[PDB]
């Protein structure tokens, strides 16, 4: 059993957190995540879905529940790139980590989400050492860093696929590369993955992001 | 009072995370920190500090307790980039956050920690980047870096194994190959240039504890 000292972590624990059930219906949210999706006591979240929050947000509930979904039937964890107009009249950016919610034998019973605020040296083979790109064209290298395929980013930047293909030829000159492999390598190698697109955090938006370890 | 299934979350929240008091003697940690830190029993991390931990980490719990005081102190909330050993025999990479854990009154009474393991996603949220004409060594880059980030020269030779001596040897390699006259104009030079966003790639495998950034709330 906890202490009430130990439930004051409980409640002042930062981020933007909580767990919804297996039809992503919302179980708990703290107190911050609350606020952030317009309500005034965060007991409200309870029993009703992404839908029926009034946020803005609800406008990708489709995208949330897919995302919980894969956690359900996979396991693995994934990490979302959530950029959304939100009731208070400002665009918010964040990192929401979601994990399995497992019982007490273990068994997956629904999700677990944990939201966090997001607030020209070239690598040599051992160090480091020491071409002006569109709006369009560093979104579109962004997402490729972050292991987005072109059907992906047709989707989130709200174009055709045929058309990201052409800011990823563009991309591919602009750097030099002969290949989309050659692209990624020198934009990682050159801190591209660093930085997030001044004008993607105006494009309402929820995509995976692919994440590894480092090393 | 907390229902079962807010008892169950609790326990699976993601991270490695705890609470510690005024004088940063923890009084609760997650199952992950107890895990990482050598303890399987996580209620054993309660009532020890830093130092009493079965971890190498113990080596920099003087610098853990300056950093709590400092959050304490200022109302700040600290970002920390963490590398050291653990009780599993291998290095790891973590973003420690710090924040003022407050009573019911509104007081602080000590500092809440959250860790997160190094990963793209991770470096990406502070703003930095690892490497997976002016040139740099391996070595050079990191006194560069530990310099940025405020670590005198017996600390940057700690870090690195070495003596001062040969500490104060990088350092001028540096201050000439970025034309610096002074230590000063160096870290302005290679801040100006953004070397403040580059973690370098071989510090990841040395024992270090260094604040990233320092946020009012
Ligand atoms: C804002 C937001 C994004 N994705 C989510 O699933 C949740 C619960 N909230
Ligand atoms: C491992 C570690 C790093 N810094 C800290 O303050 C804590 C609580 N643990």
């Amino acid at each position: 059993h906890l202490t009430l000292e130990q439930i004051s972590l409980f409640k002042q624990l930062p981020g933007y957190w909580g767990c919804k059930d297996l039809n992503s219906v919302f179980v708990y949210a703290n107190q911050a995540y609350g606020e952030l999706i317009g309500l005034k006591r965060a007991e409200d979240c309870i029993g009703r879905t992404d839908f029926e929050m009034p946020s803005p947000t609800a406008a990708c509930a489709a995208e949330f529940q897919q995302q919980d979904r894969y956690v359900i039937e996979t396991g693995h964890s994934v990490k979302v790139l959530d950029i959304h107009p939100y009731p208070d009249g400002h665009w918010h950016a964040h990192i929401f980590t979601k994990t399995p919610w497992r019982d007490s034998q273990g068994k997956i019973q629904g999700t677990i989400f944990f939201g966090q605020d997001l607030t020209h040296w070239v690598c040599r083979a051992t160090g480091l050492s020491t071409l002006k790109l569109t709006a369009r064209e560093s979104e579109v290298l962004f997402l490729l860093l972050y292991g987005k395929k072109p059907q992906h980013i047709a989707r989130v930047m709200g174009i055709s696929i045929k058309t990201v293909e052409g800011y990823e030829a563009k991309l591919r000159s602009k750097f030099g590369a002969l290949s989309k492999d050659q692209l990624i390598d020198l934009a990682l190698d050159r801190g591209f993955g660093s930085v997030i697109p001044k004008t993607l955090l105006r494009k309402q938006l929820s995509v995976v992001l692919s994440d590894h370890t480092i090393p």
